[PDB]
RNA sequence: UUCCCCACAUUGACGUUCAGUC
RNA sequence: GACUGAACGACUAAUGUGGGGAA
């Protein structure tokens, strides 16, 4: 009983089980044509992750839009306040960033020509802006569950027996928990007070990242289009989590929406998504050697991969990656003009620099504090952000 | 790295500017370690290291290591004493400055103390009244990393956007006013539409808000590290140079510690913008990432052992007071102000015996200290947060 | 069930050494 | 120098199991 898939709504468009060894099998496949059958140098992963696409029930009509690895976060000295590092490079949030270039493009090719138009997944809203066609559903694949809550207790495969959790009422059980810089595990954020700052961080405070559990269960209410998208798109979920090790029925569950169910007052088109969860068929086996300093990432279209220091956020020469802030922050620009203003979801018209941009979204900012508010409520701790001078910056 | 070079101070040159910096860095390090059983003791754990250089001539090996200090963090505003028995900031440069204070009080002290000691003292009678400094004697500021604040906001490992030098085609201003945060180590811009503190609200749980010490720093550079008591026996007195052994940038730092406030206007005789040495040193400290220790050392030329404070309190683990604290400060200025004929006072003691009113009584030093809040408005750069008038009067005895 | 106490385990940095690539 | 791959040591602050308690 704790290693078993979960429904997810009320009526049922795919076989779960298909699906998840679907989704594992695409994501791992495309994984190896990038590397030449995992013979190349940065095939060496620890943790893998993945965005899998579908247009209809054919489970041939499925698209690979991500790939990804890494399991390490930046350090301290090296963010940027020109936005050109990835502050967080374990698997599955690379892949949700890369998930955002495949977005970004298709809306790049909705507003290309009215014959392209039909290509693309997204269409006319009636409310304003633009939603996904009717039958577009996207899926995370992780290789493992993800840190935090649904990986912290029992790190180690269940052995069945359906041993589900002895001790279910813990107070530390649904915890908030951040990646510690320069330690390992993942730590309440009660026990660690909160507002991080930049001059704290770069003397030697220790650079506090919110877990992958509570990121996702963040996606699961906001979405995973973030802030700068959801001015033009609606609200975007994932159908599926499968993960690809790990797997624990009762921990997953609670972490990625049961330990928010509190949350009230969501803006319209918002909500608490409650996704398919499960685990795969055949659970991959735990990687071998010392982990890899590095993160890979790909999306659908690209000629290669792109390959990360997670240390330093860039790539070996030193140059910025295509997932960074100031990319992002690029297309959206470059979008923002190709958009007529009678076709934005947000009207509310704000200087050019990052931070102030994610203020015109009214709505998903207003969403984003449900969630803060949710999870403080249930005692399960305060949210931990950058340092407010990170996204304070221009398009040169 | 142009960004990781020495800027010449429009000051007194009277060592080299690298032979100097590797000097007071290799000296307050070194008795830092004498004070701790070489860095053995339990308070030897630090994250910022500060300190006081003084010397007396061009020989780069006649300097005294003046001040020795540790400390990244705030008093808790719960904790805030109303009789001036707590130290509200003990960050590491903070403190090393307050230390100091107490050296200038003893020196005072030696000169009329023995006709023969006058001789001795750093101090000696000046023309304008008053006491000045001899006419070669400099202190010197260290940092074992950039002051929190400005001077500490960029990112290392980036090159500088230089300022296009003709109007920012978007907009700019860094250099905005910083404050610590209470319970942190870190700091965070001021409200450029802000509130003002009031003492019984704090007291409660209010945000306690203390400048950055880049925003001190600066504010030391015009009004000099004397403050307002001593400012009344003897004349401004300014640092020569400012080492950091960690984070430096050249014009990040010469940014905080000047260049920002250069719009400054009428300071009174005497007084000026002091722009002074600015350097690293050769073997920067690496940056250590872990827990910053809650407590903070201090010690000062002639003191037996340090002192260690409990930064959350402002006070030592047995709520005993510092001797760096307003209380104990004011002890030592009015034992002098009683050994001082008053035809020598700088400014005439008119006003009460209550800490605040005194302080008023250094009217050239108040009047610098306005300008300077002003050049900061007029910059564009936020206003400064005082503490509430209450923190600042009690008497003694 | 929850917490406490003690013991034993589990899970990103640092240092030492060894092997390679540009 | 940077990156990469294996060994050993020592840190990190949560978390697990057990024994004993407590509500
Ligand atoms: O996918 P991630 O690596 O976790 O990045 C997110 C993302 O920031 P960017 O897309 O700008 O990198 C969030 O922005 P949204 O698009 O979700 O709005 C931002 O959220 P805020 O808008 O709340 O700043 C959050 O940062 P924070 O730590 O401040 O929540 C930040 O995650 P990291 O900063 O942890 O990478
Ligand atoms: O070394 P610091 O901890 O920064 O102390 C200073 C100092 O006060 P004390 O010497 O009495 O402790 C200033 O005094 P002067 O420079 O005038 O001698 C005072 O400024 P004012 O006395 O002019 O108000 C200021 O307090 P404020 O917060 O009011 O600026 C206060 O800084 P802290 O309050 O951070 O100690
Ligand atoms: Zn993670
Ligand atoms: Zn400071």
């Amino acid at each position: 009983p704790s290693r078993q898939p979960i429904p997810s709504e009320g009526l049922q468009l795919h076989l779960p089980q298909v699906l998840a060894d679907a989704v594992s099998r695409l994501v791992l496949g495309k994984f190896g044509d990038l590397t030449d059958n995992f013979s190349s140098p940065h095939a060496r992963r620890k943790v893998l992750a993945g965005v899998v696409m579908t247009t209809g029930t054919d489970v041939k009509d499925a698209k690979v839009i991500s790939v990804s690895t890494g399991t390490k976060c930046i350090n301290g000295e090296y963010m940027s306040d020109r936005g050109l590092a990835l502050n967080d490079c374990h698997a599955e949030i690379i892949s949700r960033r890369s998930l955002l270039r495949f977005l970004y493009t298709q809306l790049e090719l909705y507003l290309n020509n009215k014959d392209d138009q039909k290509r693309s997944i997204f269409q006319k809203s009636e409310r304003g802006g633009f939603r996904l066609k009717e039958n577009v559903q996207f899926h995370l694949y992780i290789s493992t569950s993800p840190c935090g809550d649904a990986r912290i207790f029992s790190p180690h495969e269940p052995i069945l027996e359906e041993p589900a959790d002895r001790h279910p009422n813990r107070k530390a059980r649904g915890q908030l928990r951040t990646k510690i810089e320069s330690g390992e595990g993942t730590i309440p954020v009660r026990s660690n007070a909160s507002i991080q700052t930049w001059d704290g961080v770069l003397q030697g405070e220790r650079l506090l990242t919110m877990s992958c559990s509570d990121k996702i269960a963040r996606w699961n209410v906001v979405g995973i289009q973030g802030s700068l998208l959801s001015i033009f798109v609606e609200p975007i979920y994932f159908s599926s989590i499968i993960l690809g090790s790990l797997y624990h029925g009762d921990h997953l569950s609670r972490a990625m929406y049961q330990r928010i169910s509190n949350i009230e007052d969501l803006p319209p088109l918002y909500t608490l998504n409650k996704p398919l969860l499960s685990g795969i068929s055949n659970a991959e086996a735990r990687q071998p050697g010392k982990a890899p300093n590095f993160s890979v990432n790909w999306t659908v279209g690209d000629s290669a991969i792109e390959v990360i220091n997670a240390t330093t956020g860039k790539d070996e020469l030193g140059r910025a990656s295509r997932l960074c802030k100031h990319a992002l922050y690029c297309r959206w620009m470059r979008v923002h003009g190709k958009v007529p203003s009678h076709l934005l979801r947000s009207k509310i018209t704000k200087p050019n620099v990052y931070h102030e941009s994610k203020l015109a979204a009214k709505e998903y900012q207003a969403a984003k504090a449900r969630l803060f508010t949710a999870f403080i409520k249930a005692g399960l701790g305060a949210w931990v952000e950058k340092p407010t001078e990170q996204d304070q910056f221009s398009l040169t």
